Formats: C-alpha cells, sequence, structure tokens
C-alpha cells in the first residue's frame, strides 16, 4: 500500500547512506569538470544498484522495479549525472537483453555487467530524426554470414565508457517500424568509430557522443530476437526508461526542494525568517504538492510494472509530471534562493540545469502528451 | 496496492450503477429547480452509503474510509449535490460522534441517522470569521443544568433537512481556542429559527442557510466530550471532510472529463473528429493526468486514515489538488465544447458551477496551503 | 500616445457616468430574469453610443475605434449583456454595411439604425459548422429577380430585437469560400422563423436564437457587394468583432477587480484586514497587472486600425489576452470573496458566468492562437 | 502612438546594424571565456549609445527614455552581458547624479564616462541584506573634513571595470532610511578593495565582486545631494533600472524567439516542418503574444517618464512582465529546438540561463509585486 516492505526500506536507507557518504562531496566536481565518476559507478556495481532488475542468478540482485525505482530517485538525489548512468545500464541495456535476449546472449552480455565493470548504452536516436523513431535510416545488411552495419547514430550515452551497444537499424527500409532490427553490438570492435563529446548544458559527469558506423560486421548471433521486432523493443524498453527518467526527476526535485527549504529557515529579511513570509510558505507548499504527487504517480507505474500489467500511460504519465514538477520546483529553489542561487557557489543552479534535460530525452513532453492522448482515447472506445 | 480489494470493487460496482440508474437522468432538475431529492437520499440510506464510517453494530455499514471516498466520488459524479449532502451527513455529522461522544449519544444521536431518514449538519462558521474558525462568536452560557446558547451560525449545509446538529460555542471568550465547545443539538427546538435560504451559483440541491440561536437552551448531556476540546474536533472534523470533499472534486471532474471526451469524438470539424486535432489530445491529456494524480493523492490520504496514522498535510494535499483539478478540467470541457458547452441544455455548465464551490468550502485554498506549508517546515524541523 | 484626447476623455467621463446612473441598479435584473433592456438601449442610441463608427453625415458620431473601444469597455463594466449587444449593433452589423455596401443600402439601412430604435444580428455561424466558418451549408439560388434563401442559422444575437439581419449563405457550394455571398435580410420578412430562445449559463440580457430560412425571398439588390466577397467580408467583421470583445473583457475584468478590491479592503479576518494579508496583496498584483497589459493590446489593435493598418494578428491577440484575463481575473475575485462570492446576492458569479463566453465566441481561443501563428510566421518568411 | 518617431527609427535601425555587426559573433566567446568586452564598450561610447539620458552639453545624445529603452533591447538581443553593463552605466550611475548631484559633480563625474573610456556601477546591496534596502550596515562617520567610510558592498557590477562607484551607507543607524546617504566614491582609492569575481549562472561578460571598503576617506563634496535623501534616491534610480531590465529581458526573449522560429522552419519531422505541427504554432502564437504584450508595457512605462509623470507602478509592471515572458519564452524556445537546444553549440541554453537573471536583481518578482500592490491600493483609497 502506501507503506514500504521491509526490503524496500532498507534499501532506500542504504541508498541515502551511500549517496549522502559519497556523492554530495564530489557532485560539484563532476559537475564543473565534465569528470566521470569512475570510483562511485565501481561502488555501485559492488552494492548491486547497477543490477536491480536482473535475477540473481545472472549476478543480479532480483529486485521489483519499485525498488529500482526507489535507488533511482536516492542516486539522482545524491548526483543527476550518476542517476543518469544508473538508469541507462539499469533498464535500457539490461531490460531488453533480460526481456527479449536468448539465453546464451544473456550469459554472453548481461553477467559481466552486472558487477559495474563495464556498462552499456541505448543507441537509438540519428541526427535526421529525433523523435520520429521509426524513420532511422542506420541500414544493417545481411552479407554473409555477419551483419554489416552502415549509419551514424547520434546523442549515445556512455559512449565513451560502454562495452556493449543495443544498435536499432533498418534492415527493410520499406518497412518504416517492421524494418527495425536491434543488434548487441561489442565495443570497441573495427568499423566503429566514437565521435567527439558534446558540451551540455546540465548533466555533465556522463559522455554524450555519437556513434558512427562504417562497415561495421558483427556476428549472426548478435542480432536481439528476430528481425522486425525492434520497435515493440524500443518501445519497451523506452516505457522502463521513462519509469526511470520519472525517478531521476523526482530526486532532482527532492533535493532542490530540501536545499531550498533549508536556506529559507536560515536566510533572515526584514527582522525575521524567510519562511515567516507567507509568500515563501505558499511556494514551498506548491513545490511539495507537486512533488508529493509525481511521487506517487511514479510508484503507481513501478508497481503496476511489478505486477505485469500494462503500465505505457502510467509510464507516460509519470514521466511528464515528474519532468514538470523538476523544472518548477528547481526554478522556485532559485528564486527562493535570490542572489546566492545565481552563483555556482550554492548548488541551486546545478539542479536546474539537470532538472531541464529530464522534458527532453526518453520522449519529449509532447510525445507523452500523444501517448496519454492516445491511449485515453483508446480507453473510450 | 495500487489494486482494490473485492469488497471495494463491489462497492464501487454498486455505486456506479445505483448513480447512472437514479442520479443522472434528475441531476439537471435538482440544480434547475432548487429541489431536495428525498427519495434518493432515502434510497442511499437503504443501501447504507450514509453511514460507511459507522459500526455495524450502531447501525452502519462497518467499512473503511477508502470504501467512502469510492462511494463519494461516484456519487459526486452522479449528482454534485447529492454527493455534498451525502459527505455531510457522513463525515462532518456521523465522525465527531463516534471519535469524540459517549455511548449514550452514540445510541441516541447515530443509530436514527444511519438508515437515511434523517440528517445532520455541521454547524461552525460565522458571519463575522468564515476562515478563522477560532474566532468563532457563538456563546454558551452554564446557567442552572441546561447549556443556553446565543448566537448566529451562517452558511449550514442541509440547514432545512437537517434533524441534529453539531454547534460549536465559545464558552470561555477569553480561550479564543479553549473556549470553543462542541455541542449535539437537535433540529426542530425552541430557541432556534432557520434562516432563509440562499441562492447560490453551483449546488442547488443542497439547502444552505443561517442557524439563529436566541436563548436556545439543551440538556447538559448534549455537549459533545468535555469543555474546551472543541477545536481540536473540528480540526480532525475537517480533515475528514477534506478527505470527502477531495472525493467529490474527483467525481466532478471524472463526469466534466467523460462528457468532454465524448463530445470530441462526436463532434466534426474541417472534415475530421476533433481528436484528429493535436490541441484537443493535448487537452485531454493533461486532463486526465491531473484527474488520476489527484485521486492518488486522495487514495493516499485515505489509506493513510485507515491505517491510524496523521493524515492532515496528506488530507490538505489531496483537497487543493482535487479541487483546482476538478476546476481546471471542468473549464477545459466547456472550452472543448465551444458553444454548446455554454448553453444549460448540456451539463457542462452544471460541471462547471457546481466544481467552482470545492476551492471554497472546507477551507480556501489558501488556508489548504497554510496547512501544508506548517507541516513541511515542521518535518524539516 | 499613452494619455488620451479631450473628445476620448470627454466620452470616458460621459459613458462612466451613464453606466452608473443607469445599468449599474437593473444588472442583476437583467441577469436574473432574461429581461432586454430595452429603455437603456434606446437612451444608448439617443447618447449615440450605437453608431460610433458611422459617420455623422449618415447620422452617427464619426468617432474612431479607438472611443468605440473605450465606450465598450465602460459599457461593459457597467451591464455585459448590454455591451455585447452595443458590440454587435456597432461592428457586426454597421461595419460591414460601411465597408461595402453602396450610398443606397448604406441610406437604407444605417441611417434608422443609428437613432437606436432598431438594431441588427451577424449570421454566420450554422448548427453543423462553428469555428470552420467556410463550410456553410446556406444556400442562395438565384432563381428569376431575387435571391432564394434557405438554410438554418444558429446562436445569432439579438435576434428576438433584431429588425435587419447580414445573413452569409453559399451561393456555389464548389467554391468553399468563394461560393460564400453576403445578404441584408430584413426582419420580420415572409419565409424567416425566430427559432425558441437558448438560455444560456452567463450574458442573459441578449436573446440568442437560430434563424431558420424556408423559401425566403429577397430583391436583387439585399446583396452585400458582390458574390465571392462573403468570406473576406466575415474576416473584416470578425476583426473588428474581436476588438470590441477585447474590450467588453476588459470591462468585466475591470469591474471585477474593483469589487474584489473593495470587498478585501472592507473585510476583516485575523483581526486585520485582508489586504494586509501578502497572498491577498499578490493575487491583486497580478490581476492588475493582466488588465493593463491586455488594454495595451487593445488600445495598440484600436490605434492600428484607425490609422488604417493591418491589425488581424494585433485584433486576435488583444481578443486571446483580453479573454484568458478575464477568466482569470474573474475566478480570483470569486476566490477573494471566498463564501459571500458564491451566492447571487454578491456580484462575483455574475462576472464569472459573464466573463466566461468571451473565450468562446467570436472565434475560441485555439482559432485565434491559429491567427496569430500563421501571420507570426508569415512575418518571419 | 503605436508609431516611432524618426530619429527612434534610426536609432533603431542603428543599433541593430551595430549589433548585427559586432556583438552576434562574439557573443558565445564572452559567455564562454568570461571575457569583458573592452573594444565592443569602446566602440558604444563612440556611438553615444552610453550616455543615451545625458543632455548634449555634458557630452550625452540628448535622447528621450524610449530611445533607451529601444537601444537597450536591441542590445540585449546582440549580447545580454553587453546589455546589462550598458543598463547599469546608462540608468544606476549617470541618473542620479545628473538628478540630484550639483553642477560640479555633474561636470566631474558625467563628462568623463559619456565617451565610454570610463563607467560607473552602483553599490547599494550588501551581503547582510538583499531585499531590505534599508537594512544597510555600511557606515560613513563625518570625522574631519572627510566621510570615512566603513563596510561591505556585495554583488556590484562591473565592480573591476568601474572608474567610479555610487556608494550608499548609513550615516545614522538610528534612521533606517533617513541615516542612508550617498556617495560618490572614485576608484581606485585608498581603503578600498576588489573582492574576488564571481562564477555566475548566467551573464559572464560582466564582472561582479564585492566593494569592501577599509577606512575609505573621500573629500566632503563626494556626498550626493544632503545626508538622509539616499533611499529617495536609491528608489528612483531603481524605477530607471527597471525600466532598462524591462528592455534587456525584451531583447533576450525576442532573439530566443527569433532562434526558435528559423529552427522550427528549418527543422523536419515526420515527412513534414515543425511550424505545420498545430502544437508548435500554439506555442510560438503564446510566445508572441507574450513578447509584444510585455513590450507595450515597456514602452508605456518609458514614456510616461518621458512625460514628467509618475511611473513607479508602471515600471514595477513593465519589469515583473518582462522578466517572466523572458523566462518562459526562454524555456519554450530550448523545448522546441529540444536535443539541439541542450549543447552549448546553439545559442538557446544562453539565453535560458541569461533570462534566469531577470527575476533576481534590480528587485526580485515578489518584491515587484508588493510595489504594485501597495500602489493599487492606494489608488483606490
Ligand atoms: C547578477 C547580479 C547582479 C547584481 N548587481 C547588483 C548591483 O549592481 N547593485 C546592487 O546593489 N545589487 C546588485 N545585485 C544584488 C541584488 O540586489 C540582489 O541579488 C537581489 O536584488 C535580491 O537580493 P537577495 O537575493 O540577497 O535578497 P534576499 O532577501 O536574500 O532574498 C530572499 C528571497 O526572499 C524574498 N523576499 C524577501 N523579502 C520579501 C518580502 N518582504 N516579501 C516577499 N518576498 C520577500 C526575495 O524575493 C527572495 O526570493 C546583483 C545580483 C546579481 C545576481
Ligand atoms: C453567446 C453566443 C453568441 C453567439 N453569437 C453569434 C453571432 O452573433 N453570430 C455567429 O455567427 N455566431 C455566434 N455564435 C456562435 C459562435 O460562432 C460559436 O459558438 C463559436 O465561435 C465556436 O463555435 P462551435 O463551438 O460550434 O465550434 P466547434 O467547431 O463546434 O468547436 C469545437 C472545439 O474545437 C476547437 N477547434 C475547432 N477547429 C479547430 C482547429 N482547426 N484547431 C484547433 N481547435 C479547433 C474549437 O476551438 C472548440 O473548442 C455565438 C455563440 C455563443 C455561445
Ligand atoms: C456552499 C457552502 C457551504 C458551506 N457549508 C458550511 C458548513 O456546512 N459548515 C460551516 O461551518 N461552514 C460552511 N460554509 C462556510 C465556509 O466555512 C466558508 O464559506 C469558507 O470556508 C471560507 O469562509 P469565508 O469566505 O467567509 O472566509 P473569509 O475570511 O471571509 O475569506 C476571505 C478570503 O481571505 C482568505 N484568507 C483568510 N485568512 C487568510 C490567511 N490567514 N491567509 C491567507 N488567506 C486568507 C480566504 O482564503 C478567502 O479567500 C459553507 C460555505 C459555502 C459557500
Ligand atoms: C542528454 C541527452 C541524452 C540522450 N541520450 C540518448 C540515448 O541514450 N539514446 C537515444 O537514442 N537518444 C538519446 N538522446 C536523444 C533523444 O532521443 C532526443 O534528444 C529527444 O528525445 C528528442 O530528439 P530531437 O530533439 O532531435 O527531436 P526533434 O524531432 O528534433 O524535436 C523537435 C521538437 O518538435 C517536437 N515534436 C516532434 N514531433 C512532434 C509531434 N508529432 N507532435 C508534437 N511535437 C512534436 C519535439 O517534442 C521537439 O520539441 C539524448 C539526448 C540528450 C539531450
Ligand atoms: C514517435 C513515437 C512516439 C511513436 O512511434 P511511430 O513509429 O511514430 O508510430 P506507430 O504507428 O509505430 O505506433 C503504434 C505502433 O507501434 C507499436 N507500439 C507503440 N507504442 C508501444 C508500446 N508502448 N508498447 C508496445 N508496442 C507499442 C504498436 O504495436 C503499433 O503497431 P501495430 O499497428 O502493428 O499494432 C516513438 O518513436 C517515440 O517514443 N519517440 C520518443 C522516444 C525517445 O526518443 N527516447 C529516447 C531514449 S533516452
Ligand atoms: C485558521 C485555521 C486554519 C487554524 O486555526 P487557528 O485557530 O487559526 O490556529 P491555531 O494556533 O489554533 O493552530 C494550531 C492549534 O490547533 C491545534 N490543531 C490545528 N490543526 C489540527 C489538526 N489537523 N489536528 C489536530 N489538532 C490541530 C494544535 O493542537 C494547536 O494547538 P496547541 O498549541 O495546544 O498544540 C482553521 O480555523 C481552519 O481550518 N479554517 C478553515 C476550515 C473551514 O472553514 N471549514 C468549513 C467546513 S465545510
Ligand atoms: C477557420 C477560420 C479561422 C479561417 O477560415 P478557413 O476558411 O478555415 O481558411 P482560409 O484558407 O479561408 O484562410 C485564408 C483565406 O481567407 C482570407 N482571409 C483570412 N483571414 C483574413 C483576414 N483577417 N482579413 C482578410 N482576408 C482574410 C485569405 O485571403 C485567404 O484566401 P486567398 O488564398 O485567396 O488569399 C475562420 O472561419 C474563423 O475565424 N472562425 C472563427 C470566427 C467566428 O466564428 N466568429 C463568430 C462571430 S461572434
Ligand atoms: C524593500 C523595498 C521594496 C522598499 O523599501 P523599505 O525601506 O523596505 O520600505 P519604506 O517604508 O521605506 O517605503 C516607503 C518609503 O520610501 C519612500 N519610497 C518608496 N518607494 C519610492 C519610489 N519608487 N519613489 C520615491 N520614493 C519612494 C516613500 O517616500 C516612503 O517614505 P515616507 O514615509 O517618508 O513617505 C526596497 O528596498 C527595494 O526596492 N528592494 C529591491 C531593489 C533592489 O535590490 N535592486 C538592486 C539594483 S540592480
Amino acid at each position: 500500500s502506501v507503506e514500504l516492505p521491509e526490503t524496500h526500506q532498507m534499501l532506500l536507507q542504504t541508498c541515502r547512506d551511500f549517496a549522502e557518504k559519497e556523492l554530495f562531496p564530489i557532485a560539484a566536481q563532476v559537475d564543473k569538470e565534465h569528470l566521470f565518476p569512475a570510483a562511485q559507478v565501481k561502488k555501485m556495481g559492488g552494492l548491486g544498484l547497477l543490477a536491480m532488475d536482473v535475477p540473481e542468478e545472472l549476478g543480479g540482485a532480483g529486485l521489483d522495479y519499485l525498488a529500482y525505482a526507489i535507488a533511482m530517485e536516492e542516486i539522482s538525489r545524491g548526483c543527476a549525472s550518476t542517476g543518469v548512468i544508473m538508469s541507462v545500464n539499469n533498464s535500457l541495456y539490461l531490460g531488453p537483453i533480460l526481456k527479449f535476449g536468448s539465453k546464451e546472449q544473456k550469459q554472453a552480455w548481461v553477467t559481466p555487467f552486472t558487477s559495474g565493470d563495464k556498462i552499456g548504452c541505448f543507441a537509438l536516436s540519428e541526427p535526421g530524426n529525433g523523435s520520429d523513431a521509426g524513420a532511422a535510416s542506420t541500414t544493417a545488411r545481411a552479407e554473409g554470414d555477419s551483419w554489416v552495419l552502415n549509419g551514424t547514430k547520434a546523442w549515445i550515452t556512455n559512449a565513451w565508457e560502454a562495452s556493449a551497444a543495443v544498435v536499432f537499424a533498418s534492415t527493410d527500409r520499406a518497412l518504416q517500424n517492421k524494418g527495425i532490427s536491434a543488434f548487441l553490438v561489442p565495443m570497441p570492435t573495427p568499423g566503429l568509430t566514437l565521435g567527439k563529446k558534446e558540451d551540455k548544458l546540465g548533466i555533465r559527469g556522463s559522455s554524450t557522443a555519437n556513434l558512427i558506423f562504417e562497415d561495421c560486421r558483427i556476428p549472426k548471433d548478435s542480432i536481439l530476437g528476430e528481425p522486425g521486432m525492434g520497435f515493440k523493443i524500443a518501445m519497451q524498453t523506452l516505457d522502463m526508461g521513462r519509469i526511470g527518467i520519472a525517478s531521476q526527476a523526482l530526486g532532482i526535485a527532492q533535493t532542490a526542494l530540501d536545499c531550498a527549504v533549508n536556506y529559507a529557515e536560515n536566510r533572515m529579511a526584514f527582522g525575521a525568517p524567510l519562511t515567516k513570509l507567507q509568500v515563501i510558505q505558499f511556494k514551498l507548499a506548491d513545490m511539495a504538492l507537486a512533488l508529493e504527487s509525481a511521487r506517487l504517480l511514479t510508484w503507481r507505474a513501478a508497481m503496476l510494472k511489478d505486477n505485469k500489467k500494462p503500465f505505457i500511460k502510467e509510464a507516460a504519465m509519470a514521466k511528464l509530471a515528474a519532468s514538470e514538477a523538476a523544472t518548477a520546483i528547481s526554478h522556485q529553489a532559485i528564486q527562493i534562493l535570490g542572489g546566492m542561487g545565481y552563483v555556482t557557489e550554492m548548488p541551486a543552479e546545478r539542479h536546474y540545469r539537470d532538472a531541464r534535460i529530464t522534458e527532453i530525452y526518453e520522449g519529449t513532453s509532447e510525445i507523452q502528451r500523444l501517448v496519454i492522448a492516445g491511449h485515453l482515447l483508446r480507453s473510450y472506445r
């Protein structure tokens, strides 16, 4: 119900302790220097936080997706870039392989990646089409006994750190979505070149680059599932990723609210603490309401996924509400902090820049509203 | 969890069937003619919907407050005035008596009122002070063996139909809240006169009047609890009423959304259904999300109350979010219907006028935000 | 510039004096009883307020459109239904005849209507299509020497009081807009039947009905301009009407703000006036800014029209901003008044219901945003 | 009226030409490297853009404040940091000296600063109090024939480039505002030390530091006006600065809208340009409406100042509306650009970070709403 089980409570406490011990001292350094936190990722792999959905047989933690959402929220509260790296590795790489790959592919592509030594990446977007995922131009000709890949992916998270890749290329151009086919591409491999890192406004610990495939050949076993199923795999992986991104936005909004409340209590204006002003109280009330409401939606989406029931509309609602709430709460936290919120000495601006991204990737807000509207009208029809 | 138990599902189905059978044909007539639906209230008392929180020993249904929230949402979806009458009788009259009254008072003031033959009313507000509940000017002098009541209450719901009253009068003026004392006043009684009915913008089935007490004397047993506890009784009854009003606003928003979606699918513009337009889809998506989020907040508040845990901040959040969401959804439904939404032939304007009230009574939105802000700052401190 | 000329100032003062003398005592009676204010319309015709754009040669006042906007704002501040009647008679009937009709048609259809004895109506909308104005199904066969009209118009303002009608019927069905042709139809005439009055949520002084044409024949001179120009005539008349409706929404928002400020200063809560609370001050500040900004937009649109320059985007912006600001200000005024705002004794709910309409007729907000977007993209291209 | 005079049109064209020639190529470099654009400031001084309000006798341009607002909007459209430097030098330094200083002080402190070789700074805020300007703790003891200054100012714009300073120190502590006294402090002078530059989220061309006064002595003539008038001088200078900041926010919103519209027309999604989507059109319409509405308010405030009439409420409204509109438009521009808007290669994120500041300095939005509310209630009383 509303309360959490003992395992979930213990995981929440452990994640909060780890976050306050490790991520908070280094978050500013990671943001400023664009430094990939290798040691923190290794420690998270040691704690099993990178393989929560993975069964314990394959080396994972064997936990439900609600526990994953809680851990993602706590980690993103600690550090946003570490949060998005964890979210990518947990959902976007591990989920499709467990859900669709054969047992040999699971053994060869999940077990090394549970320990945290290696991480994965999700390669769907292209420079030509960002939202229209079905219009991917990457071609995968089945010449000989190998899949020859030609094309250029873009915006690939963890491109400079991943040891594997889930690449979606259209085997058949005529088939807009049917042609789409997934492939498990090891990194580094001949024929694959990594693009230059992109300077980003917000999350800067993670490395974002453009994968370029030039006559890249992979063995025939590297195809995920069967040809044609690529679009469905992409959609389901996107739903799970949307749940993860909603958790990340919740964490960002929570830490922004905590910093704002602490500063408002500490700061003195007109001979009184700022909390005595009614405007500040109303701002805090609205922020808390938005944050809690979103958290509820997220938890509902996670529990619906755990009960093996359809959750696409719920996940889209959770992602949209969490992203918008995080942006509004971060903006109001900057406004409450005032002048001190603008300088980089205080962490409010980092929360603002990190919260801005949650409305862009994993489907923009317009795409989320399209999904919600379609499912709503289908429900009434 | 997210799912509902079998009893709750059966109650939801029964309430929906009763609503579609009875309330929908007569809602327009009730709104237009200011007609109190006596037969519908009697049938609801027959179904036990007026005594859900009451134990079965005293003649109630013995159901949890979550079931009460579900039934309130369904009834308010059927008809808003019937919804507010049910909410008043269930929470604001029955709850304080069960929570604080002695067993003899329970037998003499709850058992006749479970059947639906008689209903109660909550008398707190005064013309002088609406939000400042602690500034009530009604005086209750303890002369002789009877409590002599002098004063004028205002805005009393069901004043023209109630057979009992929960009246709060300040026994001690010096004590702003300590002086406040509750009293169980039977109606009609000598010394009590009912004010004229007030024409209202929205809910017009219910009768709202001003109770006037002129030397009204009641026996000494009619006092609820002990003197001084009146303010706490009022606050707890207000929390339960806020949960009920949140359920009512949810019902209004739900029926407005249903009518808007049906009309949008039926209406043809520019050679296409209105749902083909992206603006309509985005409006429907935003409306859906709002309602669902509010519902979760409401259900969380109800479950927290059922588990015997503090729920004041949760109830305030649920009431605020539900009221604002209901107003926004009703306005957008009128906008979607366009010209046909403006005339009284279509039920959109009735939903608008009924949804406007949920931000005013049971504490305005500013008071709710004050409560949320106070509890938030207390949580951080 | 920002200041007003002496003629405009004198007209503003005269309109305000007339409004406070006449419209304010009878506004509640007009709203409640659906009473057409014949005497007030006659007095306005005596003051020349119904023929402001009309040259003095034809019996008008010969004033610029800025003066018309000011007078419309003041009258709608006095009474909303009188405001919409004045707006219809000034813009939607008189403007197209002066702009496109020949001199004989001006003499036979403008000079009697300047005095205020008779008023006109604008017949464009149909039950089939409300926003898609080009899809009108009314047919005008040119049989013999007369135009035979068949079809059914809908939502015609002043249908029960108009002595003339501007009816737009598609002469050629193949021509979606080219077929559209305007006609000056006298009322009453054989073959024309008036539909039943429609009960409306808001403005109820004006009479809204559905014109039904059954073999209605008019002389050949009654056609406005030449066939095919009907759509352009409709668009320009709509622009002028949008300016008028923006002025009306400004008046409604202004009177709502005045009542809210007066009540907030008078009402006492927590031992202080409501204006001492910071939340009330912030609400009043937001309301004020909105109204003033909208007024400027309106005044800019009116001055651009007076200088014989294109004003379509400006008029659309003014109408959209004025309507949204009026709705928000009326809602906040009801919220500020609290319980007393809900009853019909206070005039806040009347302002709410009257302000709701300004987002529906003369093009809904979505159509206004489409016009603004089209003109913006055309400006950049 | 709505149109601009020939001088204003010529100044607008010259400012736009200069902006597109100089500021646009170097804006990204200035933002990235925190580089003070010395050459651009010198060229602006050559064009007279730094001394617009200054009479031509003292070496200024002798232009009205409307021309200053237009030039500020164009320059801030070119580059935001250059815009805020120009705004500070024009209003916050030059205005108080011309308005209150004697002729000798004008000759010794305005004529060298019109040419653009030297610039000024406005020193009011302190680390202790940011919004409560009357609680400044800087002390100015009148020992001997010199004013000995002790205290620490904060957030001083152009602290590392100014050759003069307007410092406000409380001569009399007992007098909260009466004690406040202004002083013209040359820079550099013995006893004055410049604090370290502060890394800021947005505008980074300008240098922001903390002035520290330790036994700084100035001649007796350096006091501006007479003791006690400091608070009034600060308030009037703040009003003029609010007009300038509103112009800057207008420029930022305008360039963000231009970039967003151009990208939306260029980008192709789902086989169509983005402008074909109705959601994009509605976003563009809302952005254009907000921008134009604000621009109007700003121009009204500037013209009211030029006509020697009170403009405090108008300036506060203009600043608030311009800041909020700029933030909303920048956020929507980032959303429209999508993924490409997030990287630093595109200029959308720079517009976002620069537009965030306009709600903080020159009085936060809460202070603006307090000023508007006070003037509104004073108007009704
Ligand atoms: C880039 C930049 C440049 C600057 N340049 C200058 C300059 O040239 N000269 C100068 O003098 N200063 C300058 N400042 C400082 C400026 O005055 C302050 O940063 C800003 O105006 C508010 O200061 P604060 O945040 O410290 O106020 P705080 O009092 O610390 O603000 C706390 C919060 O409480 C709110 N608040 C406070 N009192 C009330 C109230 N009564 N009612 C409601 N809400 C309230 C505020 O709005 C704010 O959100 C600059 C600041 C920045 C960031
Ligand atoms: C009080 C009143 C007075 C009136 N007076 C007159 C009068 O004097 N003369 C006259 O001719 N008419 C009059 N009308 C009718 C008026 O034209 C319509 O009521 C109104 O303009 C819209 O009509 P509709 O709701 O039927 O349109 P509908 O097409 O039925 O509206 C459906 C909804 O879809 C939206 N929509 C439609 N097309 C699009 C699109 N392409 N993109 C986005 N959204 C879209 C609309 O905004 C609306 O929300 C009056 C109406 C009222 C209520
Ligand atoms: C349909 C209806 C039914 C009702 N039924 C009942 C009933 O059964 N029992 C009962 O006891 N009462 C009932 N009431 C009365 C109800 O308590 C009040 O109408 C409502 O809760 C607020 O009262 P008010 O508007 O008079 O408060 P006011 O104090 O007059 O409100 C003035 C405004 O100031 C705001 N305000 C006041 N204090 C503050 C503050 N400290 N901070 C910020 N904002 C503030 C309020 O939000 C409000 O907007 C009913 C009212 C209505 C309309
Ligand atoms: C930090 C970051 C990390 C990323 N990581 C990954 C990753 O790991 N894997 C991956 O595959 N991609 C990744 N991406 C790319 C991501 O898919 C896109 O950036 C984003 O989802 C949208 O792409 P776009 O802006 O290019 O779409 P565009 O089509 O260029 O967006 C244009 C605009 O139009 C809107 N729009 C488009 N179509 C419609 C429509 N039909 N209706 C309404 N509005 C519409 C969009 O919402 C958007 O506002 C990442 C991007 C970023 C910024
Ligand atoms: C555009 C978009 C919303 C929809 O895709 P489309 O190709 O444009 O439209 P479609 O017609 O393919 O959608 C419905 C089809 O897909 C399938 N599908 C769509 N959503 C699905 C879901 N959530 N689960 C399962 N199947 C789904 C349906 O089965 C249907 O095919 P059918 O006709 O055989 O039943 C999708 O590409 C998208 O989500 N874009 C944003 C996400 C993103 O970029 N994330 C970045 C990762 S960080
Ligand atoms: C104004 C208002 C919000 C708070 O009341 P106040 O008298 O103004 O302020 P107080 O200082 O009394 O509040 C705190 C006190 O009340 C008690 N209290 C407040 N809220 C409580 C709650 N939810 N549960 C229990 N006790 C509560 C606290 O114990 C404390 O007293 P203590 O110091 O002995 O601990 C309240 O009057 C109100 O809710 N008004 C709107 C509700 C309404 O009108 N409903 C209409 C019915 S349809
Ligand atoms: C739908 C709507 C917005 C546009 O009309 P459309 O027929 O759907 O679209 P169109 O292609 O006709 O629009 C452009 C055409 O009309 C003409 N036009 C459009 N707006 C115009 C304007 N403001 N001024 C002049 N001409 C205009 C253009 O010349 C063009 O024709 P061309 O190709 O020969 O140049 C219009 O019908 C409308 O305003 N509806 C809402 C208004 C309303 O109902 N008011 C009620 C009165 S109270
Ligand atoms: C807090 C604040 C809003 C008002 O100041 P206060 O000291 O708190 O309140 P006061 O009582 O002094 O306000 C009214 C007094 O000041 C004077 N005053 C206020 N605003 C004025 C104005 N716009 N023009 C002239 N005089 C003004 C009045 O004369 C009155 O004094 P009186 O009683 O002798 O008539 C002001 O300090 C402020 O604007 N802060 C934000 C601005 C800022 O920080 N800008 C940074 C520069 S980039």
